[PDB]
């Protein structure tokens, strides 16, 4: 709880993390792994930074750094530009995706002999399927390949953002909560609300920022308007109501919405807000990586080092293809197409951000409140494997379209059959 | 179950201040008083935000946001235009400084009748001694003043907020019951080893970041740099050696030097720096100005309003003018100029932040308080009356500077 202590720890993170992104760029290796390995080394190979210390700093700084991604991510590129390919985003940002994390719990389970209804991997399947779009924003760009392609993966990548905090939002239910009845009912409460609200408050900042100039008054706004989302959200409305809406999705869909209100109409505000957030957005892209790697614990690392390793590439190899395929089984698009995608779209920052939260927020939580049948199992190793998996998953996918980017884009762009 | 709620309550105060500024703006008049107001509406009036609660998030995201404002001012400084004026500002900060200090705290003294001696004036007026820049600077060069006076008083009101602070802790010593060392000693051990490290790093940060163009990844390496030399300073260091270590002031020296070199230098890695402290030095601005009204209570105002109303004048009319002529007794600039120094000093941000800051300090801390100054006046009040005054002080040169800024540059800096 010292916070002159989490401000060191920070400080150190920030310093020889934003050096380290720089050697990645100098050397066009992608900044995520580079981040990770920093992480494991002031991490559990050095103890400069302990566990428990990294996890209450976590508990802290998570949701503010989350809250800037989401943000960053909605401003990055706008919906006016979706209608050609909206469909195909659609499905495989919502099929594919539900399908993915369902797989991914079939693997998870059968890994770690854990049961094939085990709601863990189910959990760890839902905060991994969300994808990262800035970790494809180089290799797209550089190439700025068929406009179809590039913008139906960043519209994927955004929209399945929020959804992977919902659908881990809703499976945490299932762990012990104040109602979890069913989830449908808090999927629909969770989305169906965040639309409503964060669209309501995206209207009125719309309106309110068009009439003037706000300039540089801009950023505390949107950032202060986006925390109230997080008040009314998850801690304030169940209280009157017991139901709610998850604010980080009321966050992304009012960013989006209200950046797209500003590229359709156009105010000089505008630029601004993306040049703040996305310098914002690489703040919590830095100080999430480098924490991921400080929580884990050296004896569960070694522990559970071959299995998560087996489980993200059952990941990457077998879920997300078979996902791809059966999401677009009515599609437009060739088997080489649907193989790009496939060997495509890897994870990033939110996935550690959720692993790391639902950690805590487990082992603060579930310790007083343990499902029984889930309860046979300790949540400290419920925790230390969605943690370590989340981790080599993110690690691994990475690396692998750091291989796969070139190669890939060449040997299946090759087609396009007209009609 | 606290966090979240923090997140809201100054989320809020975000929001309503980025308004509220945008109002003031608009109507060609300052924000912060407008913005002090929202915090009392918000605060005591529609008991939005109780003011526990404020003082309880403000322990955490206090001392965050100080790291903003002393990296806010420290880039827009450049050093080799001070070399004209140089001689006028060193006695800005430093004699000026401490008479303002002593006249400030003796006048508070007297008000609740209180001993000459007694260092809760003397606290007040390290508190209330820093002038502040960022409300200099959008009024400064609208009124097409000389350079030299604009130059000069940006400079003041930068070095100031350091020395501020650094002589507000030195001062929060003596309020320590188990230890009470030489005033000396803290001051010269804070302030030199500020210097020495802060060059250290300022050094380090220099080459590393002239070598290569680290455009947008420099907020972290500087923002990061800037919050490892608090807790170097003001936990390791001295749970170590012993010897304490000011890491505000250190920031500050560490962003003067380094930005100075950059400038210098011709890199252009400068200006993503400075984007990016500016528009975090808006927001901690707007979130300081805020709380600072939200912490007082109402029994706070129904009880210390018009003494603090009266301290507030004497800081302004008494202390800063003697404070500025006595300084430069021996100088060789204009009456006119002298006065006009004298009448431009708002208190703002650094004196808020370390009146909240220290106000949590005393009413948490409370029952480890010497009692010798105890007898004298409730460390309740104590805090109540320094947050009071401070606030009072602030608001009243704020406005009164701002409304006479025109005549006063008018009539005054023609030499
Ligand atoms: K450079």
């Amino acid at each position: 709880m010292e916070l002159m202590m989490a401000i060191g720890y920070l400080g150190l993170a920030l310093v020889l993390g934003s050096l380290v992104a720089k050697i990645a760029e100098k050397l066009k290796i992608p900044d995520i792994p580079l981040l990770l390995l920093l992480g494991l080394i002031i991490g559990p190979f050095l103890q400069i930074i302990p566990s428990d210390s990294a996890m209450e700093i976590f508990e802290y700084a998570g949701p503010i750094g989350l809250i800037f991604i989401l943000l960053g991510g909605a401003f990055t590129m706008r919906i006016s530009l979706l209608k050609r390919v909206i469909k195909t985003v659609v499905r495989l940002d919502t099929i594919t995706f539900l399908i993915t994390l369902l797989i991914s719990g079939f693997i998870f389970n059968m890994v770690l002999n854990l049961p094939y209804t085990s709601p863990v991997g189910y959990l760890f399947g839902a905060i991994t399927a969300a994808t990262d779009p800035a970790t494809l924003i180089p290799v797209f760009s550089r190439v700025r390949t068929n406009p179809e392609v590039a913008i139906t993966l960043e519209a994927e990548s955004i929209f399945n953002d929020p959804l992977g905090i919902v659908s881990t939002s809703v499976i945490l239910g299932l762990f012990g909560l104040f109602s979890s009845s069913n989830p449908l009912i808090d999927l629909i409460t969770l989305a169906g609300g965040a639309i409503v609200v964060g669209l309501l408050l995206a209207k009125i900042y719309e309106k309110i920022i068009i009439h003037c100039d706000f300039h540089e008054y801009v950023a505390p706004l949107v950032l202060g308007g986006a925390m109230l989302l997080l008040y009314v959200g998850d801690d304030l409305l169940p209280s009157i109501c017991g139901y709610g809406f998850s604010g980080y999705m009321a966050v992304a869909i009012m960013g989006l919405y209200l950046g797209d209100a500003l590229f359709r109409a156009d105010d000089i505000d505008y630029k601004y807000i993306v040049s703040f957030c996305d310098d914002l957005s690489l703040l919590a892209r830095v100080f999430i990586f480098v924490f991921l790697g400080a929580c884990i614990k050296l004896s569960m690392l070694e522990n559970y080092f071959i299995p998560g390793l087996l489980v993200a590439l059952g990941s990457i190899f077998l879920a997300r293809p078979l996902g791809v395929f059966l999401g677009l089984i009515g599609s437009k698009h060739s088997f080489k197409e649907k193989l790009y995608f496939a060997l495509e779209g890897p994870r990033g920052v939110v996935p550690a951000a959720l692993a790391v939260t639902v950690g805590i927020e487990i082992l603060k939580n579930a310790d007083k409140i343990p499902a029984s049948i889930t309860k046979y199992i300790t949540p400290t190793d419920i925790a230390g494997t969605i943690i370590i998996g989340t981790f080599m998953t993110i690690l691994l996918s990475v690396i692998l379209e750091a291989s796969w980017a070139g190669m890939l884009a060449l040997k299946l762009l090759g087609e396009y059959k007209p009609k």
